[PDB]
């Protein structure tokens, strides 16, 4: 029974099968990128990996199931149940790639607009990956559990359905809310980010997640078994609200820190010809490609970052010169902010679309340059959506040119004017 | 002038010329190197790199220069002088290497048992590098200051004396070496950010306040000299300060598996440092063991080697891969035994490189090569420590807390060990050692 | 099992027996005491009362006893020697009359330099009233006390005894009469909140932290005798609370406006003692410098007597209201001067009614313009590292003033000047320190 | 220049003119009435007084307006319209009476539904008998005020005009929103008791009011002059707010909190009509009728609550046995809860009303007892609006009857039904 020390939780105790998990290569992949992505590079706090805070999430995800099973024996929540809803919690975000959300959530739809790609999807394929590797399965029923239901579970429990849950019956429906809950959107995992981000950024954070924890009850909502709260801690709710707007509006919302991850992204896109990652079998993979083969994903981490820098091949110095930039603090340069209404949704497939449909807005009054796509960025960020557009020419007169086809690529779109 | 969020000191202002100095390749390679080491490897929360640390002494430097000068416009302390200590608060850690500590303290002595070689050398050669690749020295005098003889003062103050020893600073002003780096109490603003910042990623009480420190703290003369003195109400605080120090050291950096894994990680080092070309200056290409010689390479030089070599394919490097992946599944060296050199003096860094085959010579027959000797120091102090009363400012006024010496075996089944715990018993007899217990 | 929000030590449980002791007449009493009485009339943040000081001695003489007794569990301590901590914390400065330290420092031995009074003795009596008031010992019984053991024990912990001259309990577990009142080193855990709530109210920082020393403490053998010590580590920790409470006394306790107030309310009193009926048990009738001798009187004397006076219309009372509106306007006495008895004998509060005369009759000659009568005159007397056992943990079971002020109530200049004379005149023939 | 240390904003310091004000009978009058009322019977720490307030928004309210005059010297700020401002955040609270918003929110309207009275009217008539009965004029013209224009100017700032206003002219506008501003209802008289309710509550205060005052700017804004603050303090407003919600729903909606501010109203109800308070030329008053003249008013404070509870007078027993009960904690007990629906408010004026209509409906399935309009207590509690019923009898026959008369009174006035 390992026992780890966290800033956060204090101690972490560790059943053995969960460590056995814990020391493999495909987990201790993610000591190597940071939770923020390019965040550290506005708040030197935020040092963290996605490591660290996955231990948090499978040691709370542990917590409340073994609190709910104690004050409510009657659900029949077994040492089986408790174990997978650990494993969910611990490999849950197994399928990040370099810069976390940078990686699924801009790069790939610019890389390769063709394909679906989501880091719980890549989270499945790891942890198979994993427990094939390690000969983890055998060691699974020396625990009590069984390789063919509760893998299905822990996989359900990440990326939802493959009554639609094979892996456990509809009374234990419940267990699904716990370590990814879409629709209230309360899981452990938040509970856990927020508090570590927090402490690493420098924000307050005005939510105890264990009193939430023992206050934490099973009752039956619409004749469907869902996890509920003693209303007193309705306060502490709303903590738990304010917390998160809060990290939202201080920290993943900045203006320079997204900023940086698109030029990271920038660089990465210019040296995904030329970049080699060695996946089974000896095969070769590219950056965007490695999506495709789990064994180069595990070589593919926050350390593409640095190759690119370091490198000395020709090929790469487009790429390396954009990390530079990042080096020296000459950075892209924000031209405006927009919003989708009424209905409108971007969808990542049409990323890639979006420079040149900046770039082919006919903005008269004409002045004296005008800029091509390649001079535009466009940054869809997610939670509402918000569109922004920086220019990469940092002339004051191509500075001015880049917002006046903003003004009205706005216009010809019908979204907000940007105020 | 940018301000900075920190999750230790809150909101951190920078000077331009501060935001210039640290707005370069040779400043930013410090977000690349992990300031604990291995001690990631056993506290998880100790992701912090030596590029927050910077900046917090950077921070501390100018709060308690720019304190001093307020209260004693006496001292003379100009914008000047500020700006030099601030600077010189910034850059003191720039010539770390891959893992920190481990970089100079085991690493360069295994391997180079010739050289000099400390990282403070380092820094100084860095922060040369830094100003005249990134031309500082006209903004350095844009903002008033005299190139020569100020990054005289800021070397100095990082490595000390290049008597009244110093042409940096007049004897006058000689309490401004104190604030940077301070070696004869160990207490100086770099010692204050890395106490409160380790224990904010371990998890470990922090009962030194530096604020309050910070808020009394005054020059006053002792024995001819002007030496920073604490008020004598803080003679409470110091104690807290030193129980920290303590309780640090105790619980994290002598932590048997965090230093097992430091001398994993520097094995593989070893192992791979025939084989690993780092390009430097005019072209030439150097090793991890020789970057050093070049700062143009040195720059190139940070924990990303340890994933270089962990990803790689050439079966030059697959020695020192074997290790890593063995750091991964979690199979480090066992650990036989501790002891101390008490009643002589202390192990050197030269002999590190022999201390291996010491041991082998000493049912099963081990050679040196499955044994690793760790040496472990503290620095390889409240009697030192002035304070005043408020009654004549400017006058001087049992329940307190090394090098410990480790050895490794490689060899992991149980008469290995076994014979590995008696070549050990044994070299500590015959070295005078303690016994282990 | 009540639990009450508090600024200073956050949420605080209080066992039913407890509560049932709060909810009373006698207990509620506190609400309307200030602490620093007059104070407040130079802090304004100072507005708390010995209520809620009392919730935090209660609270903590259990943090205290609880947490050695799941560290030793040899020591042997019941439940029921728990309980009987927390009353003695709850109910120690249940004697306060109005105005705190105000009412048996200055104005009783005014009035009564004849009586022997201390509000521990009053807490005592107070306590005696309550229990009895609210039938609270069936309660008692029905927690698992023996009445007529614990009420002892209880009172001991509060005023002290009334060889082991302790009847309450028994030597083995004389570590406990350490938590709430402690003798000879004043290190307790009735200093360790007021200490943290003054801070609090006065806006002075408080740098001991008590959660800490609480967690190391543990009970060693110190001279054939069981003690409270700490581990070495807090050392640290206990220079931070030495200079705090010397920070608290130097900056407010001490306050020359703010004792100068105090001593402008006692003259108050005093000309009100005469006139003011407080209607104590069976209809008996009582003064405010009486009511000490009846507990059923003195629930009904809180600072209020300071508004009645202040509000009233009765023109026998006309001297008092003035004293008092004097307050109001900021008309204080004035300081003259500060001294002490250094080597000398100290002033007793039996002496303390001459003393203006004295002053008085000094003769300052240099003969001065005016001369002042003694009611001219007020003379203020304000009173004020080994004694603490360490432990090492590797071998955890064995150790290791007087000022006088004087005040001129004629303001200032020509009669502030005489005042000095008088009054540096009156140190020499007194053997005082000379006045700065 | 007296300077004062206080808990929450360090060291104010006081000019002479202001101290000259303080030290009189009417404002030391402030030492004597609790903040927070009734609520100091739940929360301990809440011992503080209107005294300290008035000073801290005293000092708020110059730190905001010399800070303006400083960084904007276009806007002709003068020393005198510091000192005016100064002086109007002081005596904005003169008019409080015992137990606060107690007094002028639920016992003036009970014991007299006729009458006008806001303690806003009462701080502007007691500023006035403060300055005439202290020779406070001829001080005010001796550090440059003038007292015709200048005393309008400070009452305006208090109780709104009696372009409205007589005493500054619009092109100064902007002065009328630092003490009591109600177009946004964020002034500086809110800053301060936010904080110090916070610091003696022990409730986290979020706001920092002092980097609000240093990006705070006047600016035009529609045809009028109106303060304004940074875009990068748009995160400090939505702290004041939770700091706000946090301390309504945790502290000034209190269930036990507001029971006990009913019970010592009807303590003062049940003892109005032979409790006498002298005013001028021995004039002689009621507790409820004080408010008409300034002179008994001065001497109407909390004490008001412990002359009760140590009388002797028979008249005065039922009042007495009132707080007695408070003493014991046999408190009221709680009914229900109800809001209002439309957007109708219930008006002080209909407050005694309340109690006769919920004894007259008629709830049944008939019951054990008949209950009469005594035995109801009706609480309104304004921010929306919250309507509380508690039941004076105690046993459960009759606590079960007031529920029963209580969602009956709901349902034929249409208010929501009590969950
Ligand atoms: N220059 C610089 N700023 C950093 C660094 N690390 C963290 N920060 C912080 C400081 C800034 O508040 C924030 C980014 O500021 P920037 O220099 O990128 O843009 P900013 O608009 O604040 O300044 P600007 O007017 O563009 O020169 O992140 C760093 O390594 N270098
Ligand atoms: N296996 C593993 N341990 C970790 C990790 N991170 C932090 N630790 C901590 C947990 C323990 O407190 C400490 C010891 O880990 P070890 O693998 O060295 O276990 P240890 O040698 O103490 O016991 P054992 O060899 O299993 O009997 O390091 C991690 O990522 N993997
Ligand atoms: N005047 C006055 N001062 C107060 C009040 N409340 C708290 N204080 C503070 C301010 C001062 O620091 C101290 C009282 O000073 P005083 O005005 O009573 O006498 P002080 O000797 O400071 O000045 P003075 O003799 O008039 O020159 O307590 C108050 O209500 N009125
Ligand atoms: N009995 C009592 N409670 C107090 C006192 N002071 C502060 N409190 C706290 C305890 C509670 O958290 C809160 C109100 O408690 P109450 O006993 O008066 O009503 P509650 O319905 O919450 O408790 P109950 O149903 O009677 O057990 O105020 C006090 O002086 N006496
Ligand atoms: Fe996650
Ligand atoms: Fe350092
Ligand atoms: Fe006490
Ligand atoms: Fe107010």
């Amino acid at each position: 029974m390992k026992v780890i020390n966290d800033p956060i939780h204090g101690h972490i105790e560790l059943h053995p099968l969960l460590v056995r998990i814990i020391d493999t290569p495909q987990f201790q992949r993610l000591r190597y990128i940071k939770q923020l992505g390019g965040g550290y590079y506005v708040f030197p706090g935020a040092s963290h990996n996605a490591f660290e805070h996955s231990l948090g999430v499978g040691y709370l995800a542990g917590c409340l199931v073994h609190a709910l099973g104690e004050k409510q024996p009657e659900l029949q929540i077994s040492e089986r149940d408790v174990l997978c809803v650990q494993i969910a919690g611990l490999c849950h975000d197994l399928g990040h790639g370099p810069f976390s959300h940078m990686f699924d959530g801009r790069f790939i739809p610019l890389a390769r607009p063709e394909v679906k790609w989501t880091h719980e999807q890549g989270s499945v394929m790891m942890f198979e990956h994993l427990i094939n590797s390690n000969g983890i399965k055998p060691v699974m029923e020396q625990y009590g559990l069984i390789p063919e239901e509760d893998i299905c579970f822990i996989k359900e429990q990440i990326v939802g359905p493959l009554w639609p849950y094979k892996g456990r019956p509809e009374n234990k429906s419940f267990l699904y809310e716990i370590v990814s809950n879409k629709r209230n959107g309360i899981d452990v995992d938040k509970w856990d980010y927020f508090a570590r981000d927090c402490h690493h950024l420098g924000i307050q954070n005005n939510f105890d997640y264990k009193r939430f924890i023992k206050f934490a009850r099973v009752c039956e909502v619409d004749n469907e078994l869902r996890i509920c709260a003693r209303d007193k801690e309705v306060g502490n709710l709303y903590d738990m609200f304010h917390t998160r707007n809060s990290l939202h509006r201080r920290a993943y919302q900045h203006k320079v820190g997204n900023i940086i991850d698109t030029m990271i992204t920038d660089a990465f896109l210019k040296a995904d010809d030329y970049i080699e990652i060695t996946g089974a079998g000896g095969k070769k993979y590219r950056i965007s490609t490695a999506i495709d083969d789990m064994e180069a994903y595990t070589k593919l981490t926050d350390n593409i970052f640095l190759e690119i820098l370091y490198s000395t091949d020709p090929k790469l110095k487009d790429a390396r010169e954009i990390l530079k930039q990042i080096e020296y603090r000459n950075l892209f340069k924000y031209v405006g902010e927009t919003q989708p209404t009424g209905q409108i949704k971007i969808k990542r497939e049409d990323y890639e679309s979006l420079p040149k449909e900046v770039a082919s807005a006919k903005p008269k009054v004409l002045l004296d340059v005008k800029l091509k796509a390649e001079d535009f960025i466009v940054d869809v960020i997610n939670m509402e959506q918000l569109i922004r557009v920086y220019c990469k020419k940092v002339d004051r007169k191509s500075l001015y040119a880049a917002r006046q086809y903003f003004v009205q690529w706005c216009a010809d779109r019908n979204f907000t004017k940007p105020q």
